[PDB]
């Protein structure tokens, strides 16, 4: 808790439920900080009764936390440890989780929105790369969106175990699930899952196909098919962060550029519509 500001409990105001987490209820409330203005918070509680691991794991994810500071991952405000509930507070992000988020929205953005929202997100895998951290669990309901529509990183929980707290084998590397190679080139790898999320608006990745087929059918060479009006230069760089050999997959400084690039020639991410409505 040396990355962490201890926060009195007469600074928070909790407002309302808005979610289950692993430990215990969160909330959406206002946090008072060193007399100006009160700011939005969601704050996270430990449930009471809980036991000595999971507050280990609890207050250890408030530590890796603080120790990031980048506008694309979630920002932690601080931390309540010597009283109780515990609690961990961060910004608030009004749109909630991004699966979620565009399956409310279906077709309600523009392909360049849709864009930038994923190069919002590689730039802040691309800080955590450069920190060696690998996430490992990256994911659109682990993204959260705030009213501006920006796309932070936000779920580093400890208590993580590969599936079959579960990380789900459809957002991860043959290489990681076969032989546990999580690396940087693991998590581009689930960035491309990210893509296609985006950019389906929030559809399942391998549909109700079961984990063993999915396996099956990716060490096959089965990759998602291209969702409907996906800029080929979209679908082209999701399928070069599925490459089977790691090291064929781009970095995500390299992911960036590219999004930069098409984000400065917008007129590749258009499709029929915007020619013919
Ligand atoms: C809506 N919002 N804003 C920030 C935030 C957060 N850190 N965590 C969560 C959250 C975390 C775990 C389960 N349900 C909600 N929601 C948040």
């Amino acid at each position: 808790l040396k990355f962490t500001t201890e926060i009195h409990p007469s600074c928070v105001t909790r407002q309302k439920v808005i979610g289950a987490g692993e430990f215990g209820e969160v909330y959406k409330g206002m946090l008072k900080t060193s007399g100006k203005k009160e700011v939005p918070v969601a704050i996270k509680t430990l449930k009471a009764g809980y036991t000595e691991k999971q507050r280990v794991d609890f207050l250890g994810e408030a530590g890796i936390m603080g120790q990031f500071s980048h506008h694309n991952i979630i920002r932690l405000e601080g931390v309540i440890s010597k009283y109780k509930p515990m609690m961990i507070i961060t910004e608030y992000m009004e749109n909630g989780a991004l699966d979620k988020f565009l399956r409310e929205k279906d077709g309600e953005f523009s392909v360049l929105q849709l864009v930038g929202m994923l190069r919002g997100i590689a730039a802040g895998m691309k800080y955590l790369a450069n920190m060696n951290y690998v996430h490992r669990d990256l994911a659109a309901r682990n993204i959260l969106v705030n009213s501006n529509l920006v796309c932070k990183v936000s779920d580093f929980g400890l208590s993580r175990v590969l599936e079959d707290g579960k990380i789900p084998i459809r957002w991860t590397a043959p290489e990681a699930i076969s032989y546990r190679k999580f690396t940087s080139a693991s998590d581009v790898w689930s960035f491309g899952i990210v893509m296609w999320e985006v950019m389906t608006y929030g559809e399942r990745p391998y549909w109700e196909l079961s984990n063993h087929e999915v396996m099956k059918a990716i060490n096959d060479g089965f990759r998602l098919p291209t969702p409907m009006d996906c800029p080929s230069a979209i679908y082209q760089l999701m399928m070069q962060c599925w490459q089977q050999e790691r090291a064929r997959r781009p970095k995500f400084a390299d992911i960036v550029s590219i999004l930069d690039k098409l984000i400065r020639a917008p007129d590749s991410l258009k499709t029929l519509a915007d020619f013919d409505p």
